[PDB]
């Protein structure tokens, strides 16, 4: 279903009368616009077009009002300019009161560039468009969040570094973390936040757990206490949520006999 | 049904073998072309592009062959470039012979803006067009051509001039004109082409009757000898073809007693 049609004064190409006024109601689908020009373009010129006029509006805005053979000071004339909908709505009214020609105009459904809302990139085709992440990211379900994939590593090195997905950057939305530091049976780990802290507040939840003892809930713009586990196996939990510009965290985990 | 889609390298994001060759054919609707972009692109470097590229064609058309990561002097990278198919189709190419991520590409069908056809006036939408005329035509059949409305008007003066639609300027094509010149019973009628004569020959083909009396089929480029009728009633009949430029002609008819 194609849409573009033909619109005209009252008895064009001759000259209109003045006791029959119109108005069309164009519909384009959702995700397009529409655009109008006219071919012919005659209306007796009156202050403001108060008088004879073409109108243009969608919804409740007033694209344009129009009249007169040429543009003027205060009277704007078509020309051979484009008239864009804003929305998949368009409303024309002609109008006149008590020698022209009228009009002739044209109107055609355009698709709409819908990445004037995503995440990472954003698609835009025919009607619609979705949304697509970088490498290491996958769609959320709500189709416009970037997930990150940030479980399923492990550490095994005595003393090592981890941190937020994009730190010192803000990092992933809607993400769930969870990292892991395994070592011998025998040491003990310390961690403690280094550098830069920061996590959106009022807890976006930093939680570091082991062999009974919770850590936690941590949030906010310091770095928190140093800490001293038990166990040589431990694994932190960072889950996110829609706020963006947070640098995030960085621990410097470490261990002794 | 909307046409889009994506295409990448063998085992995006991680590297590229050499075992494994690729190719993608898109299509759009008639009236629509195919737009390509990438979104990642990372292959190794080569003269010309002969060990690894990813190449673009329409048909026979080559429109592109990638590779490498930043544009040179004789092979190109996509950068962050827009590749538009000729014609509804578009085929995509991966090639690879014996540490590179490959690629990642997004297409989605696209209008084409089909006025880039028509007698008059051209008129674009989605998946087509079709064409319009200028006041005082109409549309012929062949849905291209302005037919002129030059027909139903009778002089009754004693003298008076007659010409070809747009005079002095190429005439109306797929038309068919008929003027008439009707007078008193007693007057009879004199015509004599005036000023250019200009129709398209080898008889387009301008033919003057009046009860019994054929002349013409009148064409060439200088004007044709006058004719003395016996009638104060004479019709002239002028068909046209696809030819324009053509300047036409134009009678000064008179009358005497
Ligand atoms: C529209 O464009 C034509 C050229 O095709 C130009 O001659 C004409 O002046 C323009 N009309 C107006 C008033 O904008
Ligand atoms: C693509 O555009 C980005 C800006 O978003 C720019 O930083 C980058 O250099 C461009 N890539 C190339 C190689 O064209
Ligand atoms: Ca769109
Ligand atoms: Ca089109």
């Amino acid at each position: 279903e194609p849409v573009f049609g033909r619109l005209v004064s009252p008895g064009f190409p001759e000259k209109y009368g003045n006791h029959q006024d119109r108005s069309w109601t164009l519909t384009a689908p959702p995700g397009f616009r529409l655009r109008l020009y006219f071919t012919h373009f005659n209306l007796e010129l009156s202050y403001r077009c108060e008088y004879d006029f073409v109108k243009l509006t969608s919804g409740t805005k007033v694209l344009a009002t129009l009249c007169g053979q040429e543009s003027t000071d205060t009277e704007r004339a078509p020309g051979n300019d484009t008239f864009y909908s804003l929305g998949p709505s368009l409303k024309v009214t002609f109008h006149s009161d008590y020698p022209f020609t009228g009009f002739e105009a044209f109107y055609a459904a355009e698709d709409v560039d819908e990445c004037r809302p995503c995440d990472h990139y954003c698609h835009n085709y025919l009607g619609g468009y979705y949304c697509s992440c970088r490498v290491g990211y996958i769609l959320h379900q709500n189709k416009h969040t970037c997930s990150a994939l940030c479980s399923g590593q492990v550490f095994t090195g005595r003393s090592g570094f981890l941190s937020s997905p994009e730190y010192p950057q803000p990092y992933p939305k809607l993400s769930s973390c969870a990292y892991n530091i395994r070592l011998e049976e025998g040491f003990s780990i310390t961690l403690d936040f280094v550098e830069s802290f920061d996590v959106e507040m009022h807890c976006d939840s930093l939680k570091i757990q082991t062999d009974k003892r919770e850590y936690g809930p941590f949030c906010g713009k310091t770095l928190p206490p140093r800490i001293e586990t038990d166990s040589n196996k431990v694994t932190i939990t960072f889950t996110t949520d829609e706020s963006g510009n947070h640098t995030g965290w960085k621990i410097h985990y470490t261990s002794t006999a």
